[PDB]
């Protein structure tokens, strides 16, 4: 497990700071809970501090660029961390499915193995959170999201297949696959009613 | 290394929410950065989920009890996690040295080994943060705290020695000792 170095402490502080008034969609839980969960998941599978730092700051440029920009990111953590975070950026397309399609194509060919790993921890924590919220809110939960039940099932299963083809059976892929099969039992439970 | 279970995810969310308007002394960094750092340090030394959960929520009752109280804590995470967090309660004394003295006496005899471990991760992250700020701001930083340089050196070295006598050597103890020697070389 990586030690909490001054550079890793600085990244924890920066992620909490940049996302200080950022809250997760659907509730009042501060967004940093997701960023540290992603870092914690990555810590179990990598010893590369740049990967833990890019996991902490992967959403800064897309969600809070007014608080923390790419020049700030590079001056604080170097160009490899900036490159890592910038590989996960979306194509500026109107359509959700056109953005998802391009991200998936990049993940299968183009994205580095480190960017695929960060993306796997990110999607795994997002699916873990959806599963938690399904137990609380049921089938009514899909309203707070930009893509419905069948689009979500497609998204997570495609991310899982691509992640498994690129990285193999690591701890994040063993867990993401388990989550995908749980999401399918929840769609089965919805239809069973 | 513990898996991110639904109960551990709930504790991460609860710690971030309860401390959403809580900031670390001296700046604008949200306090959850410290709570998460303490949990991360504990994860390297324990597989007891109650200890990781008490590390995440150790400051809720003392710093933000209006957001999260002991009944909420027990209903969400059980009475063992509540007991763990309540062992790390600092007595309400007007003197800093009277508050420190009582905490140290409890840590050496009374506190459970799990509470001693949480306290070690907490003090280690606090000293890591002070050392980081000393490299940035220099000697003028000693004015910022409620206890001066010599009182801080006493505090961290006493916590380190008590922690060693109770737990033996562990990764947290070791790192805390390294931090205490850094604090001394800069004096
Ligand atoms: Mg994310
Ligand atoms: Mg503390």
């Amino acid at each position: 497990m990586n030690t909490l170095s001054p550079r890793l402490r600085k990244a924890m502080n920066t992620a909490a700071w940049a996302h200080r008034h950022h809250v997760r969609k659907g509730g009042g839980i501060p967004y940093v809970s997701h960023l540290y969960s992603v870092m914690y998941l990555l810590a179990s599978v990598t010893n590369d501090e740049d990967v833990l730092i890019a996991g902490l700051l992967h959403d800064t440029l897309e969600d809070v660029p007014e608080e923390y920009n790419s020049a700030q990111l590079e001056a604080d953590f170097g160009p490899r961390v900036r490159e890592l975070v910038e590989e996960l950026t979306k194509q500026p397309l109107k359509s959700w499915k056109a953005r998802a399609d391009a991200y998936l194509l990049h993940l299968s060919a183009g994205a580095s193995l480190e960017a695929v790993l960060i993306s796997t921890a990110d999607k795994l924590h997002n699916l873990m959170s959806i599963l938690d919220d399904l137990e609380i809110h049921g089938e009514d939960l899909w309203q707070r999201f930009n893509a419905g039940k069948e689009q979500q099932i497609w998204w997570y299963s495609e991310v899982y297949q691509i992640s498994l083809q690129r990285l193999g059976f690591n701890e994040l892929n063993k867990q993401l696959g388990l989550c995908v099969e749980k999401l399918l039992k929840q769609s089965a439970l919805e239809h069973h009613h």
